[PDB]
């Protein structure tokens, strides 16, 4: 199991927050400490994208922009696992120094989309997902969101895509299984849409409210965001 080892071997580890667990939740210190904790993720992230069975294929700004559209997503996924897998879901586990109950989830003025990710969190349950599963699925969320009129050289991407669609389903081998994992993989792009929405939206107000972005999530969200929430760049689903 060439593939799986490789997915296994590359996979991130352990990333806190910074958060100051002393201090009330308040909305500002919640949300810096979760911005922090992005910019924290990003940084792994690359690393693991650039590590990814044939990724390096790619153009060189394709490689960055794929991460960068697909960055929410994936941080998204992989917390519902870590949450399954920690507190079963109990609670969002953002991180050690992060952790999300209710009422944190109510101060953060994210309670809806905390819910649906607590809801996916339940799914790995409900379904069953194996940890090799997880692995090349969240693979396959790196390949799953692009620009309506193409990355820089497209054809590479489609032909990473259609691999790692093909290791799943392997990983599988059973088309109720298929179906459903298809399906789980398409919940987790509305969730990040949300997110996104309620990021840019905090990013323009930040000054009022007293909440940090970091350079590069700032940039980020400024630059490639904008371009997801005007639908150049659109997710890639298998339904509907
Ligand atoms: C509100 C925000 O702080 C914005 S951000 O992290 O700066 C960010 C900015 C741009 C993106 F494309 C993705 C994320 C955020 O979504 N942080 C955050 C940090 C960690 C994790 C985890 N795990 C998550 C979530 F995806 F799980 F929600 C979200």
């Amino acid at each position: 199991p060439i593939f799986l080892n490789v997915l296994e071997a590359i996979e991130p580890g352990v990333v806190c927050a910074g958060h100051d667990n002393n201090q009330p939740d308040s909305f500002a210190a919640l949300l810096s400490s979760l911005n922090e904790l992005g910019e924290r993720q990003l940084v792994h992230v690359v690393k693991w994208a650039k590590a990814l069975p044939g990724f390096r294929n790619l153009h060189v700004d394709d490689q960055m922009a794929v991460i960068q559209y697909s960055l929410m997503g994936l941080m998204v996924f992989a917390m519902g696992w870590r949450s399954f897998t920690n507190v079963n879901s109990a609670m969002l586990y953002f991180a050690p120094d992060l952790v999300f109950n209710e009422y944190r989830m109510h101060k953060s003025r994210m309670y809806s989309q905390c819910v649906r990710m607590r809801h996916l969190s339940q799914e790995f349950g409900w379904l069953q997902i194996t940890p090799q599963e997880f692995l090349c699925m969240k693979a396959l969320l790196l390949f799953s969101i692009i620009p309506v009129d193409g990355l820089k050289n497209q054809k590479f991407f489609d032909e990473l895509r259609m691999n790692y669609i093909k290791e799943l389903d392997r990983i599988i081998a059973c088309s109720r299984r298929f179906y459903q994992l298809t399906k789980l993989l398409d919940s987790v792009q509305p969730i990040a849409r949300e997110l996104h929405q309620f990021t840019f939206d905090l990013l323009i107000k930040s000054h009022m409210v007293s909440v940090d972005f970091p350079e590069m999530m700032a940039e980020i969200i400024s630059v490639q965001v904008p371009k997801i929430l005007s639908g150049k760049v659109k997710p890639i689903y298998f339904h509907t």
